[PDB]
């Protein structure tokens, strides 16, 4: 209603500022220019009350020519600072206030003054005057009571256009008036999860009605909505109700759990907003019902269409925080909420996002930058000694403190001014930047893991994943060239990220490969849902990681939760043949629906599968021959000959859906020499307050190295070694009242046993 | 039919200007305003009428290819 | 000047402006996210939530500090730090009522 | 004040849990005379866990002990 109430007085002012702007070459109009073109309009109210107060058009030029700047422009985007927007709304806020239904030049002057921030308000100011002196000037110058008693009108409050205007919910108003123009099941009951918006769309209808867009036979009707918190006693209020109702045949009534004939009846056109589960426990059972109600899906924006809806309440925030919102802002905080935030869904998350940032930056760049504190602390302290002087009577010294008060004073409005000035001269923009501060807090994610463009990031991932994982770099091509085919739009967007089956010897670097790869994608190592089939044997444990059955009392919802993570289900090899008929279908539908019926999503994760089998495969050939091998054959070779004992066990329909087929080697004793090199550097880290740095020789690394020596267990021994022997010495070192303060200690085997050389840094 | 749409929209701009002109004691526009906007609602009410007169010219009737979408 | 919400609750900012109790110290980060909540625009309305005995409402002098300070944007200038008492709270709803009318009102 | 006001002995008040540790294995072979094994183990763990080696969210004990 901002179009339909401004005058064409009203809008010539908008059309003089914009050529204001042009002559005094600013590529965004000011408030100052609003000033300038409202004195070129002398008919208006506005026009009168400056004429009482001997205000002329001349006077105020001079005025704000004093301190109006001038700079270079660029023609084009020529919008309004984000404190003329402020204005815009102040204005329209007072005529609601005088009652009025237009918008004129007399309200164009009354929100100019009450800025308080921009030129106009201290050209005004400067006049000795201010809101009340102007508020006074211009005065002179110028039914179902039973149903309302426990309900409320929505069309009324949307009348007063003081409701934001909802949008990308067309396809839903439209949708709810097709129901209700229907001989039966004319009641549509909105379904979807809480939050999501479900009440919004009474407000947008409602708005409809106003400003006039559904047919004749959804026209002036009274939209009314009824608490469930309003509720023998409780049945004689709505009997009454009703009949009320009835008479007048067009209130249209909104619920959210007697009443049951007045449906069947055709009584009533109520529009219902339950949750799915409710509605199938409590609505699906009743037959009668069922016929008279017809349920409409609610979801959630898309990201596009999150994009169109922020840039309509664009220009609302950018009055509130009086702070300029870039467009590449917006996109980037929509996109970065979505990634992260998993938990009340679009907009209603983005769109307070947005509201932290801007008052964020509003604060920061608000505040004083101790350039007035400091003279304002002058000012102070000779106040306080003037009036002990007086006193005192030293009427003497009193002038002094009275000539030098006086000073201070004077330079306190001279630093004021300049300083604001400065701040007019510059527009505070928000940059992605900032939001991403804010959800960095959120999270505790590292600013520098959020920053991240996500491009470079899949193209270096095999030298990423080499960082924490060492040796068997046949592994790591395969699933990285796997994942950078899937994020590239190779597969079905459907399809989850990838699947894929580790096998190999036991604690080779199998779980730590997993980890290693979720801290690298999502940016935090312990993003991984661990499951293991050891729970899972019987045909009972299906019922398990799905949800309790429907009569009676875990994956679903964890992954629900985390919808970015890395699942592995170890022990696949030993597991329920019930379970695989799951596995099957997450792979190829890529959702699931749990008991409740809420989907689960699988776009935005990795599937991986730890078998046992074929490892004792690969050890037989590794025994083949006495001192000898197979690791010289083709990986490929390799892949061939395991897949033969994996289709043996396995089913072949479910190996054609996985993505690739892992191996991992065997550790040799080199490897396990690198091994050690990274747990010294974690563990160096480890105790980064102290900067005490440890180096161990080859001699010593290697006499570690073979005590945890088991090809059976993998390198599962070598982190006990360490603990036993560089820990436990280290430890007591540091016992002993901090016996190395920042020091360095050299760990060389002698042939006996390690000697800790004990030294500083 | 994108005709009946603008007529309104003048009508409600027009009486908000008289409205103005009221509270600001400009009579001698708002002379002409109300007659501008009797002007207005006269031709509203023939455009309309003879939008739905022709509306009763033809008869809209259901197709399978309406069941079909 | 809303009279009656100054009879039937407890006006705090007037004690921090002559600053007769101690100051709130160690607070820095509670007092600085609760004027970032008042200074947005939807859901700009924070609710202190913690166990009871961490002294909560010795937080809220912290906030009436900052004003008297200056130290807070023009957008929180001139705002009375008002609390009510539950010893003043049919006839219960009598109260609540007449005094949101001026609070609505003066708007600060 | 504090050994008034639980019964904390004031002779644990002045350590500076710095020897404590130190005599772990004689408190507790004091109680719990042979199985030295199962005594020097623990012994050695909660220095390292208390020098700040583990991570400091993680309890510094976790043990599971088995025996009749
Ligand atoms: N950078 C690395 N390269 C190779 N192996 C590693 C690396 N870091 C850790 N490991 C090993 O990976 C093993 C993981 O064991 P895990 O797979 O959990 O055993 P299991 O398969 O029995 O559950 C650890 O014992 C560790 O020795």
């Amino acid at each position: 209603m901002l179009f339909g109430r401004l005058t064409e007085r009203a809008q010539r002012v908008l059309a003089h500022a914009q050529e204001e702007a042009i002559r005094l070459n600013h590529s965004n109009i000011g408030t100052e220019h609003l000033l300038l073109g409202l004195m070129k309009e002398p008919e208006g109210i506005a026009a009168k009350v400056l004429e009482s107060f001997n205000i002329t058009e001349d006077k105020v030029i001079e005025e704000v020519e004093k301190l109006i700047g001038h700079g270079q422009d660029h023609v084009g985007t020529l919008h309004y600072t984000p404190r003329a927007k402020k204005v815009i709304e102040l204005s329209m806020d007072e005529a609601r206030k005088l009652h009025h239904n237009f918008v004129g030049t007399e309200h164009i002057l009354l929100g100019l003054i009450r800025e308080n921030e921009g030129v106009a308000a201290r050209v005004f100011a400067n006049l000795d005057l201010n809101i009340t002196k102007a508020r006074a000037q211009v005065v002179k110058a110028l039914n179902t009571p039973t149903l309302d008693s426990l309900a409320r009108d929505l069309t009324v409050i949307a009348k007063d256009g003081t409701l934001d205007p909802v949008i990308g919910r067309d396809k839903e108003i439209t949708r709810v008036i097709e129901v209700l123009s229907r001989r039966t099941k004319n009641n549509p009951v909105l379904i979807g999860e809480p939050g999501v918006g479900k009440t919004a769309i009474a407000e947008g209808l409602a708005q409809a009605i106003v400003n006039n867009e559904v047919p004749e036979t959804l026209k002036d009707k009274r939209v009314m909505s009824l608490d469930m918190g309003t509720v023998g006693e409780f049945e004689e209020r709505l009997k009454k109700v009703m009949e009320e109702i009835q008479q007048a045949g067009n209130v249209i009534l909104f619920i959210d759990l007697i009443l049951k004939p007045a449906l069947a009846r055709g009584e009533l056109q109520c529009i219902g907003a339950t949750t799915l589960d409710e509605y199938r426990k409590n609505i699906e059972k009743d037959a009668a019902l069922e016929r008279r109600f017809q349920p409409v899906q609610v979801d959630e924006p898309s990201v596009v269409d999150t994009v169109a809806i922020l840039k309509g309440l664009r220009d609302r925030y950018e009055a509130h925080h009086r702070i300029n919102i870039s467009d590449e802002a917006i996109e980037a905080a929509v996109k970065l909420s979505n990634r992260y935030v998993s938990d009340r869904f679009l907009p209603d998350k983005a769109i307070d996002l947005i509201d932290e940032a801007s008052s964020k930056v509003r604060l920061k760049s608000h505040t004083t930058p101790n350039n007035l504190k400091e003279i304002e602390q002058e000012i102070e302290k000779v106040k306080n000694e003037k009036d002990a002087a007086v006193h005192a009577q030293e009427f003497e010294n009193a002038a002094n403190l009275r000539d030098k008060q006086t000073k201070l004073e004077k330079q306190y409005e001279e630093a004021k001014n300049e300083w604001k000035n400065a701040q007019n001269g510059m527009s505070t923009s928000l940059s992605e930047e900032d939001i991403a501060e804010v959800i960095a807090g959120w999270t505790g994610i590292p600013l520098t893991k959020i920053n991240e463009t996500e491009s470079e990031k899949l193209l270096s991932l095999e030298d990423t994943l080499h960082e924490r994982v060492i040796g068997q770099k046949d592994a790591v091509n395969s699933i990285s060239k796997a994942v950078r085919r899937a994020r590239a739009g190779l597969k079905d967007p459907k399809r989850p990220i990838g699947s894929f089956i580790f096998l190999g010897p036991t604690g080779v670097g199998k779980t730590e490969l997993a980890r290693a790869l979720a801290e690298s994608m999502f940016g935090d190592d312990d993003a991984m849902i661990r499951v293991d089939m050891s729970e899972f044997m019987e045909k009972h444990a299906v019922s398990r990681l799905v949800g309790a059955p429907p009569g009676y009392v875990q994956l679903t919802e964890k992954v629900r939760r985390k919808p970015y993570s890395v699942i592995l289900f170890d022990e696949i090899e030993k597991a329920h043949p019930d379970v695989f008929n799951i596995l099957l279908q997450v792979l190829d539908d890529g959702h699931l629906t749990d008991t409740k019926g809420r989907t689960v999503d699988f776009r935005n994760t990795i599937i991986i599968m730890t078998s046992n089998v074929g490892a004792q495969e690969l050890q037989d050939q590794r025994f083949a021959g006495f001192g000898g091998s197979s690791d010289g054959q083709d990986y490929e070779t390799i892949r061939k000959t395991m897949l033969k004992e994996l289709k043996n066990s396995f089913r072949p329909e479910f190996l054609n859906r996985v993505d690739d087929i892992i191996v991992f080697h065997k550790l040799t004793k080199e490897e396990l020499k690198e091994i050690v090199t990274m747990m010294v550097n974690k563990l160096t880290n480890r105790l980064s307050e102290q900067n005490i740095n440890i180096i161990v020789t080859d001699k010593a690394k290697d006499k570690i190295a073979e005590e945890g020596y088991d090809p059976e267990y993998g390198a599962r021994p070598l982190i006990r070694a360490i603990q036993k022997t560089i820990e436990d010495n280290l430890s007591e070192l540091i016992l002993d009242g901090n016996q190395i303060e920042g020091k360095k200690v050299t760990v060389d085997h002698d042939g006996k046993e390690f000697k800790y050389d004990i030294a500083e840094q």
